[PDB]
């Protein structure tokens, strides 16, 4: 079997990598948790087993076969090139290396096939980005995609641990203390690195990850970009608004899409029925439709309240609801190494192309 | 000076509205609280006055110069007509006149002017058109405007006063008894008359309002048919997704329009800025946008995140936040009385355009 590391074990999606990989096909013959030096020695459980949490370092990568990145670009950064000098296949669910023309940007159910021409690194995309890939294939397949238009109802979870917890304090000092929303503190929301900090309790606050120059966040211009490159089409043209909501897990999704070609609804939920890791829930006569607190704990993207524009002829609504720290990251992460297997592609890469910092 | 007769003066728009009332430059020599059976014999304060509640009757409104409607729009059904034969000028904040081509469908900035040919009855749009109207009149009286996508993001006190209570139960249970949203019991959200209720707590619920025929909800059906009347132009193209989120107060809207000519986006922000009831909150330098929790408490309708799509050149994305008891309810409705003041359109229509139902 192989030997895998999760760098960022002790994370939000660590949490949940580990929980994945618990559940998966993987022939895992060893199990390394790594996380920074603050958390070296304490242990951590996979199954029914004590694993030692190890310091991430330039040389902590030798045997390994299959490493998982969750600890953010600054790790992912450092220490990935030095793991493929190892001989490791990375899978990175940062940002960092994502629009690197040399690594693959992975939905396994889109674009596996990016997968075998890997050297080394497999990025994962934006948790927002990947539900919509998932609910748009199908339809891109049978009558294409003109563009997209999306604003995303996204969870706390996004932001990590810290933010769940800030999430939890301010609802509380609300709800048992009555201080008014617009008077607490905030620490870590809409963006841990960025300037200022706002509540989140009771609120929706229209910025994710920090403004670029086109006064669009790096969340909105990675959901344009992203996708360009998983469906390999530069000329879908995509506009995000990304919003974060008083929730904790799941993000939520209201899309608006219009096709090259006149897509029937009735024909287009058969073809998101159809698609794998894609659940159609839509019965509006029995008040069906996807909900963030139902998609909790499970893999798959849930899709509704799908219906055509009332003006524009090739004109689709829908509504997309995935467990942001599943699919959006530890599930896809996971199911691409099940691919990686399956495909015979765990294995060194002989030509080094990232620098080692 | 004048009666003045709030029905449904208990719920949660009520309470705004004898809020906005109080704070009104309406010379008021006498007010009356109506609402159901269930209310009548109790107390409310105006000010300092104590106002016994009354129960809404097709007789109740002898002497009244203005009656404001938040109770329901069986309510509104049943006693405006009987209202509007008494001599008063109905302000409606329910659906059932919206559509009715003898009933002004009036946002005082946009469409003031409707309102010199009322018939007895004018009505306030949904909470989630109003402040939509406010932050996108501007624009099309500059640039015109071809059609409107929008993803709204809204409140639970739309939903009414027992939306509220409910939205707080359900978050203390999960916050403090560690219950799981999906093992929560729900009576009232999406839709208080529908068949099936779902948790609001860490959730987005994309029904408000009951299903249409055309599988869009009635309040996306609203925003379109409403939108279309206010701006008298039933060529503006109209698309809505309504989705309840856990908020209290506030409706937050992700708006798409594409215009008839290019608009600069400074030129948007100034035109914005420049238009009454509307503030320009946009200044990404220092992370300034609309917020629902900012928002709470002021009749302004704050508008932000303005960009150009990044492939339609007339394309237009923008963040509009408003309180929905205030502009999107209450308010408006006081903000109409005051209007009708102004006019001297505070007086009894001769003839009746509207059924009687308890004949
Ligand atoms: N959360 C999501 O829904 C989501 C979805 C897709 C992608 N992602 C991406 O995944 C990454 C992690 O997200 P998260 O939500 O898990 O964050 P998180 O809850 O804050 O966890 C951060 C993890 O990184 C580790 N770490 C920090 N600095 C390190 C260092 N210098 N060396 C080694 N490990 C270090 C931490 O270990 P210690 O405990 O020792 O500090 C911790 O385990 C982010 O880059 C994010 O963009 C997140
Ligand atoms: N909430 C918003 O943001 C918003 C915005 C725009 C428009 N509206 C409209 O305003 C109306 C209600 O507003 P709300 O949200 O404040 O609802 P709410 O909190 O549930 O209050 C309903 C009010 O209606 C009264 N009522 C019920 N049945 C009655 C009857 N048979 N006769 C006389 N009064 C009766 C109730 O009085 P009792 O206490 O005696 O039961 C109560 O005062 C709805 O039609 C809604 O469409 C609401
Ligand atoms: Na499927």
């Amino acid at each position: 079997g192989y030997t895998v590391a999760v760098v960022g074990a002790t994370g939000a999606v660590g949490a949940q990598m580990i929980k994945m990989l618990e559940e998966s096909t993987l022939p895992i013959d060893k199990i390394r948790y790594l996380a920074s030096a603050r958390s070296a020695g304490k242990s951590l459980k996979f199954k029914d087993q004590d694993i030692t949490i190890e310091e991430t370092t330039e040389t902590a990568f030798e045997g390994v076969d299959i490493a998982l990145f969750s600890a953010g670009s600054s790790t992912s950064a450092k220490y990935a090139p030095y793991a493929v000098k190892a001989g490791v296949v990375v899978v990175d669910n940062t940002s960092y290396f994502r629009q690197n023309p040399d690594v693959p940007l992975v939905v396994p159910e889109v674009n596996a096939h990016a997968l075998d021409a890997h050297n080394g690194i497999i990025a994962c995309p934006n948790c927002s980005t990947i539900q919509m890939m998932v609910a748009l294939e199908p339809v891109r397949q049978k009558w294409g995609l003109d563009r997209i238009i999306v604003s995303t109802y996204q969870a706390v979870s996004g932001a990590g641990m810290g933010a769940i917890l800030e999430t939890q304090r301010e609802l509380r000092e609300v709800l048992n203390d009555g201080v008014k929303p617009c008077d607490l503190h905030a620490e870590i929301l809409p963006s841990g690195g960025d300037k200022k900090h706002y509540p989140i309790a009771f609120n929706a606050l229209p910025q994710i990850d920090v403004f670029t120059d086109n006064d669009y966040t790096y969340e909105e211009m990675k959901m344009t970009k992203e996708t360009k490159k998983i469906m390999e089409d530069d000329s879908i043209a995509v506009s995000a608004t990304c919003v974060r909501i008083p929730v904790l897990s799941a993000h939520s999704e209201s899309v608006y899409i219009e096709t090259k070609e006149v897509a029937p609804i009735e024909e287009v939920k058969a073809a998101i029925a159809a698609f794998p890791g894609a659940v159609l829930e839509d019965d509006v006569a029995h008040q069906i439709y996807p909900q963030a607190i139902n998609a909790v704990g499970s893999r798959d993207t849930f899709v509704g309240r799908i219906r055509k524009d009332l003006d524009a002829e090739k004109g689709i609504h829908m509504w997309v609801v995935s467990d942001n720290l599943l699919k959006g990251a530890a599930w896809n992460s996971v199911q691409i190494a099940e691919t990686l297997h399956e495909r015979g592609l765990v294995r060194p890469t002989a030509e080094l192309k990232f620098e080692l910092k």
